[PDB]
C-alpha cells in the first residue's frame, strides 16, 4: 500500500479495412507505370523513380456496393483501378463510370483537400492506392538519396577539389542520370566529347584501340579533361552489365558555374590572397578581377623570376606549384611553397624600388600581380591611396549607418576622414558631454569606462561614437587612451550632414532610436486595430511618445495547427533581420505571444499597385528592385521566404517597401521538401516534391513582375481550385498580353518564370547579379535605391491602413 498513477490516451481508418496483401507481378507494374506517366507530378520522373513508387502502392479489395470516397471529407489517397467498375456520383446524382487503367484523387498527393464528388463500387473490383505521406516521403527520399550519392561522387572527382561547398552543391543539381544497357557504348575513342561520367552502380569495360585495358567498377570516372578542353576520348567505354552513370555536361556547367578554369583559379587566388592582411579587406569582386588579370608563367629550376632590375612592374607574387627561395641582396629571407605568397610592402608602396630577389628551387608555376593589375582592380592609378580608402570602406560598410549609402556618398565620407593623435590617458570622449564626431581607431588601444569602471577595450579597426552623427544627446561612456600616441580616423557631424540627404537621415534617425527605448507591456496604450488574422494593434509608448505596431499571435492557434517549434524559429528569423526594406523587431513578450515592430504608415503594396494600375518600366523597376535587395539579404543569411507576394509587403511614409510576414520563412541548410506558400505564387519544384532551396523566391519574384507589368497572375488567375492552379503552373503555357510592348520586361519575366531552377535567371554562381545586370534594369541605379535617393512611384498623403 503506497500513498502516491497516470492514465493513457478519418480516411486512413476506412481504407485500412479494405487493405489486403498481394505480390507485385510484372503485369501489375506495367499498368501502374502507364497510369503514373499520365499523372501531373510523376510525368517529370524517370522509369527508375516510377518503378520505386510502384512498389509502395498498396492493394485494396472492395465488394459491390461499398463507399470508397466521401464528399467534404479530407483527401489523403490516390487510386488506380485494377478490376471491376466504380461509378462517380456528384450531389446524389451519377456523373461517370470508370474501369481498368483510369485513376482518381490526384489532388490528394499534392495537398490535403475536401473531395467534390463521391465514388462507390458498382461492381466487385479492386484498387491500387498510395497515401500522401507515403507518396511525398518516397519523392523526398528518391531526391535526397540521389543528391547525396551524386555529391559524394562530385567530391571523389579531382577537377572539383578547389570548388567551394556552395559551388559543389550547384554542379550536383546539374547531374543527369544516363542509363546504359549491356553492350552499349557510353563514349567512343576519337570523338570530341564534353561530358564527365561516374559509375553509380554496375560494371563497364575500357578499350584503347579495340584492346581490353581494364574493367571499371562503382566509383571510377572518366571525362575531366572533356569539361575543361576540346580534346578527343583516349578510350572506348562499353557497358558489360546494365549500368547507371551520373553525367555532368559542359553545356549545363557553363549555365550554372561558367568557365570551370576561371572559377577554380578564382578560388585558388582568393585563398592565396586572403593570407595577406592587405587583400583580406578587399571585396570578392576585387579579388576575382586580380585572378582574371594575373600573369601566370612557368619557370625552370634556379631561375631569377624577379631581380632588382628585372621586375617589370610586379608588386605581388603567389606560388601555384613548386617552390621559390626569397633573397634580399645576397642573404636568403625565406622559402615559399605551394599556396604561400610575398609582396605586401610593394603593394602598399607603389613607388618603392624592388630590393628583393625571387629565385626558383624546382620547376614551378607562379602567378604575378603588377601595378596595372592593381590599378584596373581598384579603378585608380594611386594604389597607396586606394588601399587606404578600401581599408576605411571595409570598416564603415559593415555598419548599418553607412552600408546602404550610395557609393558617391560613401566615397565622400571616406575622403573626408581626418587622422588625429592622442597621448597616454587623454580623454577622446567624456561621459555627459554632447559629442559631434564619429571615430575609427587607426593604431593603438582605447578603454571604455562608465563611472570609473572598465566595461570593455577596443583596438585597431574598431569604432565608436556613431550615434553623435544622428543626435545631440550626451555621451554614455568615456573613451580613454590606454596605449601611447594612439591615432584615430574621425569625421564631424557637419560633414556627414552635408553628404547625407533628408530621406535616408530620417530613416536612420527614427530606426536607431528604437534600440535605446526600454519597453515593458504596462506602458503601451492601444490606439486602434490595424491588422487581423492572430491580430495586429497600433500601440503608443507613453514615456518616449514613439508609435509602434504590435502583433498578437494566439497560443491556442499555434497549438491547434501544431506550430510549437515553427513559432520559435519565426522569432529567430524576424529578430536577426536588420535591412532598410525588412521590418525591424524591437522586443517579443509571452504569457499569448507578441511581436513589437516599427510602425509602417504608408499603406499596403497590394493597394499601391491597384491605385497605379499597370506599372510602367520605372515603377516596376523600383518595387521589384526593392524586393530583390530584401530577398538577396535573406538568401545571403541562408533564409528562404517561401511566401513572396504584394499582400505581405507594406510601404513606409517615404514610399519605400517593407517585408513583414515571416511565418512561412525558414533557415535553409540543404534542401527543403515541405509544401508551403500561396498556390498562385508557389514554384513548380515545391509542388513536384523533389527538393527545393532559396530559388523558390526568384519564381515568385517573376509572378510579382508579371502582375505589375501585365495585371493578372501568370498561372491560374480566374481559377480557385488548388489542383487547377498547380496544373497551370506545371503543364500550362506562359503567355503575355498584346499591350506589353517592352522586350526586356518579357525576357526577364520569362527567365524568372522558368520551371527548371537550373536554367532560371539568378540561380547560378553569380546569384542576383544576373537579375541586377539584366537589360530590364539598364537605366536603373541600384546605389540610389538602397540610399533612398530615387523618387518613388506612389507617396501616401498622410497615413493609410488596411
Ligand atoms: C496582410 N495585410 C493585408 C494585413 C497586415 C497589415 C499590416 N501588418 C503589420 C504591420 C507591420 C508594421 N506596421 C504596420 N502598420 N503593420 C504586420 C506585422 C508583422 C509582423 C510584426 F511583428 C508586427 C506586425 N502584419 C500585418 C498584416
Amino acid at each position: 500500500r503506497c500513498n502516491e498513477k497516470k492514465a493513457i490516451f478519418g480516411e486512413d481508418t476506412l481504407m485500412e479495412d479494405h487493405l489486403q496483401l498481394r505480390e507485385k507481378l510484372s503485369e501489375d507494374i506495367e499498368m501502374i507505370k502507364a497510369s503514373l506517366k499520365n499523372n501531373l507530378v510523376c510525368s517529370t520522373l524517370n522509369d527508375n523513380e516510377i518503378l520505386t513508387l510502384s512498389n509502395y502502392m498498396q492493394f485494396f479489395v472492395f465488394k459491390g456496393g461499398d463507399l470508397v470516397i466521401k464528399q467534404g471529407e479530407k483527401g489523403s489517397y490516390f487510386f488506380i483501378i485494377n478490376s471491376g467498375k466504380f461509378d462517380v456520383y456528384v450531389n446524389d446524382k451519377k456523373v461517370k463510370s470508370m474501369g481498368k487503367g483510369s485513376s482518381f484523387g490526384e489532388a490528394a498527393l499534392i495537398h490535403n483537400t475536401q473531395r467534390s464528388a463521391t465514388i462507390m463500387a458498382e461492381t466487385d473490383g479492386t484498387l491500387w492506392g498510395v497515401q500522401r505521406s507515403t507518396f511525398r516521403a518516397t519523392l523526398k527520399q528518391l531526391s535526397n538519396r540521389n543528391f547525396n550519392e551524386n555529391r559524394s561522387f562530385i567530391d571523389s572527382v579531382s577537377v572539383f577539389d578547389m570548388l567551394t561547398e556552395a559551388q559543389k552543391n550547384m554542379i550536383t543539381n546539374a547531374c543527369v542520370i544516363q542509363m546504359f544497357k549491356p553492350g552499349e557504348t557510353i563514349v567512343k575513342q576519337g570523338d570530341y566529347g564534353d561530358v564527365l561520367f561516374i559509375l553509380k552502380e554496375g560494371k563497364a569495360t575500357v578499350f584503347i584501340n579495340d584492346k581490353e585495358i581494364r574493367v571499371l567498377n562503382k566509383g571510377s570516372y572518366f571525362g575531366e579533361r572533356a569539361l575543361l578542353y576540346d580534346e578527343p576520348r583516349s578510350a572506348t567505354i562499353i557497358a558489360k552489365e546494365p549500368t547507371a552513370c551520373a553525367s555532368i555536361c559542359r553545356k549545363l556547367l557553363n549555365i550554372v558555374l561558367g568557365n570551370l578554369q576561371v572559377v577554380l583559379f578564382r578560388n585558388i587566388m582568393t585563398e592565396a590572397l586572403q593570407q595577406s592582411e592587405i587583400f583580406r579587406q578587399f571585396s570578392a569582386e576585387q579579388l576575382n578581377d586580380l585572378a582574371d588579370t594575373a600573369i601566370v608563367r612557368d619557370y625552370p629550376a634556379n631561375y631569377h623570376i624577379l631581380h632588382k632590375d628585372k621586375v617589370k612592374s610586379v608588386k605581388y607574387l603567389i606560388v601555384l606549384e613548386g617552390k621559390v627561395e626569397l633573397f634580399l641582396d645576397d642573404e636568403s629571407i625565406g622559402i615559399l611553397t605551394r599556396g604561400k605568397s610575398f609582396g605586401d610592402q610593394y603593394v602598399l608602396n607603389q613607388k618603392q624600388k624592388f630590393r628583393h630577389t625571387v629565385k626558383s628551387l624546382d620547376v614551378c608555376k607562379i602567378a604575378l600581380i603588377t601595378e596595372s593589375c592593381l590599378a584596373d582592380c581598384l579603378g585608380d592609378n594611386n594604389i597607396d591611396a586606394s588601399i587606404d580608402h578600401n581599408n576605411k570602406k571595409s570598416i564603415i560598410k559593415k555598419m548599418y549607418i553607412f552600408r546602404y549609402l550610395s557609393e558617391q556618398q560613401c566615397n565622400l565620407l571616406i575622403e573626408a576622414f581626418r587622422t588625429t593623435r592622442y597621448e597616454e590617458g587623454d580623454y577622446i570622449i567624456q561621459e555627459g558631454e554632447v559629442g559631434s564626431r564619429f571615430y575609427i581607431i587607426k593604431n593603438g588601444e582605447v578603454e571604455v569606462t562608465k563611472n570609473g569602471k572598465r566595461l570593455r577595450t577596443l583596438g585597431k579597426n574598431d569604432y565608436f561614437g556613431e550615434r553623435a552623427l544622428l543626435y545631440d544627446e550626451p555621451r554614455t561612456a568615456s573613451i580613454i587612451s590606454k596605449a601611447t600616441s594612439v591615432e584615430c580616423w574621425f569625421v564631424d557631424k557637419s560633414v556627414f550632414l552635408q553628404i547625407i540627404q533628408g530621406p535616408m537621415l530620417t530613416h536612420l534617425e527614427e530606426r536607431i532610436k528604437m534600440q535605446d527605448t526600454k519597453v515593458e507591456m504596462h506602458e503601451l496604450e492601444t490606439e486602434r486595430i490595424i491588422g487581423r488574422g492572430g491580430t495586429v494593434k497600433l500601440v503608443h509608448h507613453k514615456p518616449t511618445q514613439i508609435r509602434y505596431a504590435l502583433k498578437c499571435v494566439s497560443k491556442r492557434s499555434i497549438i491547434s495547427l501544431n506550430q510549437q517549434n515553427n513559432i520559435k524559429l519565426e522569432r529567430e528569423i524576424t529578430a536577426e533581420n536588420d535591412h532598410p526594406f525588412i521590418i525591424r523587431l524591437v522586443r517579443t513578450f509571452k504569457d499569448c505571444f507578441y511581436f513589437l515592430t516599427e510602425l509602417v504608415t504608408g499603406g499596403e503594396l497590394y493597394d499601391a499597385i491597384r491605385k497605379l494600375g499597370l506599372l510602367s518600366k520605372p515603377q516596376a523597376q523600383f518595387y521589384l528592385g526593392s524586393i530583390i535587395l530584401a530577398i538577396e539579404y535573406l538568401h545571403e543569411r541562408n533564409i528562404v521566404y517561401r511566401d513572396l507576394k504584394p499582400e505581405n509587403i507594406l510601404l513606409d511614409k517615404q514610399g519605400y517597401v517593407k517585408l513583414i510576414d515571416f511565418g512561412c520563412a525558414k533557415k535553409i541548410q540543404g534542401r527543403a521538401y515541405t509544401l508551403v506558400g500561396t498556390p498562385h505564387y508557389m514554384a513548380p519544384e515545391v509542388i513536384l516534391g523533389k527538393g527545393y532551396g532559396c530559388t523558390v523566391d526568384i519564381w515568385a519574384l517573376g509572378v510579382c513582375l508579371y502582375e505589375f507589368i501585365c495585371g493578372p497572375l501568370p498561372f491560374g488567375n480566374d481559377q480557385e481550385d488548388q489542383l487547377e492552379i498547380f496544373r497551370d503552373i506545371l503543364t500550362g503555357q506562359l503567355t503575355f498580353p498584346d499591350y506589353v510592348s517592352d522586350q526586356d520586361s518579357i525576357n526577364l519575366m520569362k527567365r524568372l518564370l522558368c520551371r527548371l531552377p537550373q536554367g532560371r535567371i539568378g540561380c547560378s554562381i553569380n546569384g542576383f547579379k544576373d537579375i541586377k545586370e539584366h537589360a530590364f534594369f539598364g537605366n536603373f541605379n541600384w546605389d540610389k535605391l538602397a540610399g533612398r535617393l530615387l523618387e518613388p512611384p506612389l507617396v501616401s498623403k498622410g497615413e493609410t491602413y488596411a
